[PDB]
C-alpha cells in the first residue's frame, strides 16, 4: 500500500524542495522526472538538479529517476513515461507539476491521470504558488501556507542551485572588523550615530569633495609617498579654492568624529588638519596609516552600517545568523560567473538579496539594480526579493524602482528601491518589507 | 461539421498571432481563451490582448471569447470551459497552448482532450518552438517550420501589445536631415569615411576630451551665450592645459574635415579655432549654432552611421523601411513608461533590436546590454534577439557577451555584442547575424 509523489524536475530547484520537505514523511516512493542530456536536440540536462534534490531531502532508496528523452516531443514523453514510472499498484499518486516546462508537464499530468483514472486510485494535482507560498492542491478550494512551515539556509539554497565554494562573513568574521581590531566598534557606532542623526547626505557630500580628491587617484596613490606627495603639492595649486583648505576649514563636527574614532595611527588627519606626509615617510608608513582607512570611508562603512542595522531588527526573528543572513556573498558554479551578493536574507525559503551604493548617479544605481534582480531570481526562485539601496532622492528612487518593475516585470513585492532618506531607519524599512 | 482552433491568451501574444496567422484559412470557427478581471484574486484582464488578437487577425464572427474567472483553481477552470466552450459537433478541435501560464494549460489540455476523446472527435495539440520557429505537434514526427512562411510589422507588432503613439523613423524622415539643410549628406559621409578608415577610436577619444569638456556641463549651457562664456573662460584659465586649446592645435585632420561639412550657421569652429561668442551673440544664436550639432556629434552620428550601413546591406531583401527596419523607435503603453528602440529590425517575426553606444566604460556597456536584453523581450517574446554595439574591444566586447548572457539566460544567437574592430563593416556582420 505504498504512495508515490512525483515531482518535475526542471531549472528551478527551489520549489520541489520546499515541496519534497513538506510531503517527505507522508510518501513511500518519490519519481523524480528530469531532463536527459541530448545535444541533436539542443536539450539540456536537469540530471544535477534532480541528483542535488534527492541528497538534500534525504530521499535515499525510496527515490527514482525518471528520465525523459526528448521533453518537445509528446510521444516520446509518453513512451518513456509509460516504460520508466513504476509499476507498483500504489493506492495514491500525487503529481507535483510546478516544474519543468508548459509541454512536459501537460502530458506528464494527463499520461499518469489516465492511468489510474479506472483503477480507483487517488490521484492529486499540486502546484507551489510562487506569490502566496501556498500549496495548491488540484480540486481543493483551500491551499496551506509554507511560509512559516518549510526554512532552508544560505548552503542548502545555494547547493540545490548547483553552486559550490561557498563564502560569506558575519558579525565575528567581518574582514574590516580584523583591520581595526580594537576600534571597528567605535568607528562603527560613530557613523552609526551620524547617520541615524539624517546625516547620511551631509556625509556622502564631504566623501566626494573633499575626500575623495584627497585620497583617490591614480592606481596605488597610497602606497608610494611619492605619488601621494605629487598628488597633494597639486592640489594645493588650487589654493584656497583647492580639498586641503576644505577639509581643514570645512569639516563638520561629526565627521571630525568619525575620523577621530580610529586608531591614532590610522587617521587620515593630524590633529584639525590633514595629514601631510613629508619626505622621511616610507610606503610602509604611508600605507598603515591610510591605505585601509580611506578604503573603509569610501564605501565599505555602507556595507556594514545596513547589515548591522538588520541584525539589529532580526534580534526577535529567530533568523541566525550566518545561516538565515551574512554579508558578502560570494559562490561560484561550474561554467558560470561568479556569483556576488553583498547581503543576504532568508525568511522561510524567501530569498532576499541586498544590492548596496552610496551613489546617486542613476546609471550605476540602475546597473546594480538589473544585477542583483538576476542574481536573486538566480538562486531563489520567482519566490525571491531583490532590494537595491542607493543614495538617491525619495523622487529619484521612485522612478528608478517604476522603471526597474515595469523593464524587468517585477513587482514591489519581488524589487525595492530605497534611497537616502532610508538610511537611518534602513533595518525597520527593509524588515518591515521582508516580514510583510 | 466545422473545425475549432483554440487559443489560450496570456501576455505573449506573438506566437498566437503567429500560430493564428498560419491557420487563419483552413479553420472555421476560433475560441480565444483568457483571463477576464477578478479583483477578488488579483487577477488581471487578458482581454485587451484576445480583442488586439481578433482584429489583426480578422476573425469577426469566427471568434468566440471564453473568459475564465480564476485561471490558479483548476475547479473554477473546467467550470468555465464546460460552460462557455462551443457545444457544437465540429469534426477537429485544435488546441495551441503556447499562450497562458503553466497552471491553466494543464487543466485546458486535459479538459479538452478527454472532452473529445470521449466524443471520438479528432482533437490536435499544437506549441510554437520559439528557438527553432517550428509549430510542433503533439504525435507528429515532422514540425512546420514558420520562420520563412510567417510576417509581422512594426505597427502589428507594437499594436497585438498594447502599444500606442507609435513613432519611428526612416532614411527620408531622419530628423537630424532637417537640422543640418543641404549638408547632412556631406557630414554622414565625411564621418563614414572616418569610420571605415578605422577611425572611430581616435573620433571617440576626441569626443571625450576635448569636445565634451567644451560642450557639456550646465543643462542650458548651449541655450545662454552667458552660461557658455562663463563655462569657456573657467576652461580657458588652464593655460597649456585648456581644452580650447588641444581642440585649436591637436584636432587630427580628418575631425577638422567632419567639423567643415556642417554648415556655416551650425559650426562650431570658426576657422581653425573654436568659435567662442562675444557679449553681443543672442541666446537663440548660440542655440541654433551648436546645440544641434553638439547632441549629433555626442553620440547621435554613430546611431545614423550604423543604421545607413544596415540599410546599404538590406537593399533587395524581404526587409522594407518603415515595415521591417526603422531608426529611433518610440512606443507608449497604458499606464507605462516610454519605449525605446534605437534601431529594430524584424525578420520573419523575429525582432532585433538593437541598442548602440561609442563608449568602452564597462559599466555603461553593461547596463545598455541589460536593457536591450529586456526590451525586445517586451514586444519581441522569445523569439526575439537583441544586439548591443559598444566602442570596446575585442576582448572586452567578448567577455561582455559571456556575461550578460548568463545572467538573462540568453542564447549566443539571441545576444549578440559588438565593438570597435565591428565598426568599418557593422553593416556586413550585422547583416550577417541576423541572416544566419
Amino acid at each position: 500500500n505504498e504512495k508515490v509523489l512525483v515531482l518535475i524536475v526542471g531549472t528551478n530547484p527551489l520549489p520541489n524542495y520546499v515541496v519534497g520537505s513538506h510531503l517527505k514523511e507522508k510518501y513511500d516512493k518519490f519519481v523524480l522526472i528530469y531532463s536527459e542530456k541530448n545535444d541533436k536536440i539542443n536539450q539540456n540536462s536537469t540530471y544535477d538538479y534532480a541528483k542535488k534534490l534527492k541528497e538534500h531531502l534525504n530521499l535515499n532508496d525510496k527515490c527514482i529517476f525518471l528520465p525523459l528523452s526528448d521533453v518537445s516531443n509528446s510521444e516520446k514523453i509518453i513512451n518513456d513515461l509509460r516504460e520508466k514510472f513504476p509499476s507498483e499498484d500504489f493506492v495514491e499518486v500525487h503529481l507535483n507539476y510546478t516544474g519543468g516546462t508548459k509541454t512536459m508537464v501537460v502530458h506528464i499530468y494527463n499520461f499518469l491521470k489516465e492511468k489510474f483514472k479506472n483503477n480507483k486510485i487517488k490521484f492529486e494535482g499540486s502546484y507551489l504558488d510562487a506569490r502566496d507560498y501556498k500549496l495548491v492542491y488540484d480540486y481543493s478550494e483551500e491551499a496551506i501556507s509554507l511560509k512559516d512551515t518549510i526554512k532552508i539556509d544560505i548552503n542548502t539554497l545555494l547547493s540545490i542551485h548547483l553552486y559550490e565554494d561557498i563564502h560569506f562573513e558575519f558579525y565575528d568574521t567581518y574582514s574590516y572588523k580584523q583591520k581595526f581590531v580594537d576600534s571597528f566598534d567605535k568607528i562603527s557606532q560613530e557613523i552609526e550615530k551620524a547617520i541615524k542623526d539624517d546625516k547620511g547626505e551631509d556625509f556622502v557630500k564631504w566623501l566626494e569633495d573633499p575626500f575623495r580628491k584627497i585620497f583617490k587617484g591614480e592606481n596605488k596613490l597610497l602606497e608610494k609617498t611619492a605619488k601621494f606627495k605629487k598628488h597633494i603639492e597639486k592640489l594645493l595649486k588650487d589654493n584656497d579654492s583647492s580639498p586641503i583648505v576644505k577639509f581643514n576649514e570645512k569639516t563638520p563636527q561629526f565627521i571630525w568624529d568619525i575620523l577621530n574614532a580610529f586608531p591614532e595611527g590610522k587617521k587620515l588627519n593630524d590633529g584639525q588638519k590633514l595629514w601631510i606626509p613629508d619626505d622621511k615617510i616610507t610606503n610602509d608608513n604611508l600605507s598603515s596609516r591610510v591605505k585601509d582607512t580611506v578604503e573603509f570611508l569610501n564605501g565599505k562603512w555602507f556595507e556594514w552600517y545596513v547589515y548591522s542595522q538588520i541584525k539589529s531588527e532580526l534580534l526577535d526573528r529567530k533568523l541566525k545568523e550566518g545561516e538565515h543572513f551574512g554579508i558578502s556573498l560570494k559562490a561560484q558554479k561550474k561554467d558560470s560567473p561568479y556569483f556576488e551578493l553583498d547581503i543576504f536574507l532568508i525568511n522561510g525559503y524567501q530569498l532576499i538579496g541586498i544590492s548596496l551604493t552610496t551613489s546617486s548617479t542613476r546609471e550605476l544605481c540602475k546597473l546594480k539594480g538589473f544585477e542583483v534582480i538576476h542574481r536573486v531570481r538566480q538562486i531563489g526562485g520567482d519566490e525571491s526579493k531583490a532590494i537595491l539601496i542607493t543614495g538617491m532622492d525619495k523622487s529619484k528612487t521612485e522612478d528608478l524602482q517604476k522603471d526597474l518593475a515595469y523593464e524587468t516585470g517585477s513587482t514591489q513585492k519581488r524589487f525595492v528601491v530605497f534611497g537616502i532618506d532610508d538610511w537611518a531607519d534602513i533595518g525597520s524599512k527593509i524588515c518591515e518589507e521582508v516580514f510583510k
